[PDB]
DNA sequence: TTTTTTTT
C-alpha cells in the first residue's frame, strides 16, 4: 500500500508534504503524479487536501489567478465552504457564481462558466426538478457536491421505505402494565411503535424523556428484542446509558465505525430489533444516513432530542426534517415541581422569542463591556464564589469575551502560577480544572495534580504525552456547543453584542438549559434580546421536500 | 461570521 520512491519524489516536488503525497494517492492511485502535474487543483477534492493548499502552491509558483481549473475549482470550493461554514447540503446557482466571485474576484460570465465547467465535468451536479414544491418555479436549479446530492436522495429514499413498511420479523403489544409512570402523551410513544418502524420523540427539560425512553427499552426487551442504545457523543452516550441502566455507546461505535469505514450497513446490519438514539438533534444527514443504513428489514428506530437545541455543527436538519414527516410525540407537559423553576420559565420564553425576565437571586444579569469584561467575570465567578461553584459559558473560542481570553482570566484569578506545561491554548499547571477534548472521553471535566518539562498528570489517574497535549485545553469556560448535553447546578452566561453572529434563539436556549439551579448571565440585556427575537441561521437542505416527493 | 460530536 506504500509509495513507489520516485512517485513520493515527484508529489513533494510540488511541495506536498509526505502525508499529502500518500492522501493524494489513496485518492487518485499512481496517476497521481501525472493527475496533479496536469491540474494542481484537483487536490481540491482530496480530502485532508483541500483547495487553500491547492492555491497556495499554485501561486507560489506564479500559476494565473484566473485559470479556468483554478476557476472550476473555486465552484468546487464555494459548495465545499457552504457545507462547512453554514451547513447548506446545496446553493442554488446564482449563490454558487457569487461564491466563485466573492472569492476569485472574477467577473460573473467568469463565474458563470466556472461552475458551468464544474457540473459539465461531474465535480459539481445540478438538479432542477421541482420535487414537491421549487427550482422549476424560481428558475434556479440547485448545485451540489456530488457525494452530498447523492447521499441526500437515498437518506430520503431510506427514510421513506421506513415510514412505508411495518414492523416485522410481528407480536409487539403494550400491556397496561408497561404505561404505568408515564402520562397520556409519553405513553402514547409505546403504541406509535406497536405499527411504525421509525418514530421521533421529541420535548424540552422538564419533559420526561428519560423515563419515557427508558419505558421503551424495558418494554422491547421483555418481549425478546435486541436494543440497542446510542447517542452522537461519547458524553451523550454515557448518560444514556446513566438514565436506561444500560450499556450505551457512541453511534460511530455501535455502527462498528474503523479506519476500514462503518462495519454495520445494508450487508451487514446492526443486530437490533430496535435502535434507541438519543440527541438527535446533534445529528448531521451524513451520519443519519449511516445509521439508518445499518437498520434490520423490520427493525424499528426510536430518535429522540430537543429540536430547540443548538442544530447540527455537520450539514442538515435530520431530526427537524423527520418530526415534520415520522409520527412523532411531541413531549409538552412540564413536571409541576419544574414548573415554577424561574430558568425553565426563561426558556420557554425564549421560544415565543422574549428574553428572559431578569432581576431575580436565581436568574439575573450584570452589564458588561468587552473591556476587562473577562477579568469582571472572573471576579463575578469568586462572588458566586469560585469555579468549583459555577462553570462559566460562552458563544464564542476567541476575542475578549470568548473561551481562551475566559480562561486566561480565570487561571490568573484562582491559580496564580509561573511554568506550566503547554497544551491546545496556554498552559496546564497543578489545581487546574482542565476539559478532555478527544475520546477517558471527551467533554469530561477534572483536575491537574502535576506537571514536568512536557510530561503531565492529571485525574480516574493518567498522564500526560507530547501528542496528546493538543487533546487538552482549560476548562474554567467552555462554549455552548462544548457543553450540549452537560448540566450545572449555577452557570455563568457570557453574551453581549461582541458576539454577534451566534446571537440567534438555539443558542441561547441550550446555554440557559445547562443550569439546573440558578443562571446568570454577563454582557448586555439587548444582547438576550437579539437572540431570542432571531432564528438559527437558515440551512439549504431538501431532505423534507425529498421525502414528500416520495410520499 | 461562527461552532465543531466520531475510531481501532
Amino acid at each position: 500500500q506504500g509509495l513507489e520512491r520516485r512517485l513520493l519524489a515527484g508529489l513533494q516536488g510540488l511541495g506536498l508534504t509526505i502525508n499529502q503525497a500518500q492522501r493524494a494517492v489513496k485518492h487518485f492511485g499512481a496517476d497521481a503524479l501525472d493527475r496533479l502535474e496536469k491540474d494542481l487543483f484537483t487536490l481540491t477534492e482530496v480530502e485532508g487536501i483541500g483547495f487553500l493548499t491547492a492555491d497556495k502552491l499554485w501561486q507560489a509558483r506564479g500559476g494565473a489567478l484566473d485559470d479556468p481549473r483554478r476557476l472550476t475549482a473555486a465552484a468546487v470550493y464555494a459548495l465545499q465552504l457552504a457545507g462547512t461554514q453554514a451547513g447548506h447540503s446545496f446553493l442554488p446557482r446564482s449563490r454558487a457564481e457569487k461564491g466563485v466571485v466573492h472569492y476569485t474576484r472574477v467577473t460573473p460570465g467568469q463565474a458563470r462558466l466556472a461552475v458551468e465547467t464544474a457540473v459539465e465535468l461531474g465535480r459539481l451536479s445540478e438538479d432542477d426538478s421541482p420535487l414537491f414544491a421549487e427550482a422549476a418555479a424560481t428558475g434556479e436549479g440547485r448545485i451540489y457536491l456530488p457525494h452530498v446530492l447523492r447521499a441526500e436522495k437515498k437518506l430520503a429514499s431510506l427514510i421513506r421505505t421506513l415510514l412505508a413498511t411495518p414492523p416485522a420479523d410481528d407480536d409487539w403489544a403494550v400491556p397496561k402494565k408497561a404505561r404505568k409512570g408515564l402520562s397520556e402523551e409519553q405513553a402514547s410513544v409505546l403504541d406509535q411503535l406497536a405499527g411504525h418502524r421509525l418514530v421521533v420523540l421529541t420535548g424540552g427539560p422538564g419533559t420526561g424523556k428519560s423515563t419515557t425512553t427508558k419505558a421503551v427499552a424495558d418494554l422491547a426487551e421483555s418481549l425478546g428484542l435486541e436494543v440497542g442504545l446510542c447517542a452522537p457523543t461519547g458524553k451523550a452516550a454515557r448518560r444514556l446509558g446513566e438514565v436506561t441502566g444500560r450499556t450505551a455507546s457512541t453511534v460511530h461505535r455501535l455502527l462498528g465505525y474503523g479506519p476500514q469505514g462503518f462495519r454495520h450497513n445494508h450487508l451487514e446490519p446492526a443486530p437490533y430489533d430496535l435502535l434507541i438514539v438519543d440527541e438527535v438533534s446533534m445529528m448531521g444527514d451524513a451520519l443519519m444516513l449511516s445509521l439508518l443504513a445499518a437498520v434490520p428489514p423490520g427493525a424499528r428506530v426510536l430518535l429522540v432530542g430537543d429540536t430547540d437545541q443548538l442544530p447540527p455543527v455537520d450539514a442538515g436538519l435530520p431530526l427537524l426534517a423527520l418530526a415534520q414527516a415520522a409520527p412523532t410525540i411531541k413531549l409538552t407537559q412540564v413536571y409541576r415541581q419544574a414548573a415554577k423553576n424561574p430558568i425553565i420559565q426563561a426558556a420557554h420564553g425564549l421560544l415565543h422569542g422574549e428574553a428572559p425576565a431578569w432581576g431575580d437571586k436565581r436568574l439575573n444579569l450584570t452589564e458588561i463591556e468587552p473591556d476587562g469584561g473577562a477579568r469582571r467575570v472572573a471576579l463575578m465567578v469568586r462572588e458566586l464564589g469560585g469555579p468549583g461553584a459555577v462553570q462559566v459559558l460562552t458563544p464564542m473560542r476567541k476575542g475578549p469575551l470568548g473561551m481562551d481570553h475566559l480562561n486566561y482570566h480565570l487561571q490568573a484569578l484562582f491559580n496564580p502560577g509561573e511554568g506550566g506545561v503547554r497544551i491546545a491554548e496556554g498552559e496546564a499547571r497543578p489545581g487546574d480544572t482542565v476539559v478532555q477534548t478527544k475520546n477517558i472521553f471527551n467533554g469530561t471535566l477534572g483536575m491537574v495534580l502535576k506537571a514536568e518539562g512536557a510530561r503531565l498528570t492529571v485525574d480516574n489517574v493518567v498522564e500526560l504525552t507530547g501528542a496528546e497535549l493538543f487533546n487538552l485545553q482549560l476548562g474554567y469556560a467552555l462554549t455552548v456547543h462544548r457543553a450540549q448535553g452537560s448540566e450545572w447546578g449555577t452557570v455563568l452566561g457570557v453574551l453581549h453584542e461582541a458576539h454577534m453572529p451566534m446571537l440567534s434563539r438555539n443558542l441561547v436556549y441550550t446555554a440557559l438549559t445547562r443550569a439546573r439551579d440558578r443562571f446568570f448571565s454577563a454582557g448586555s440585556a439587548s444582547a438576550w434580546q437579539i437572540a431570542a427575537a432571531r432564528q438559527r441561521e437558515a440551512r439549504n437542505t431538501a431532505l423534507l421536500e425529498r421525502i414528500r416527493a416520495h410520499l
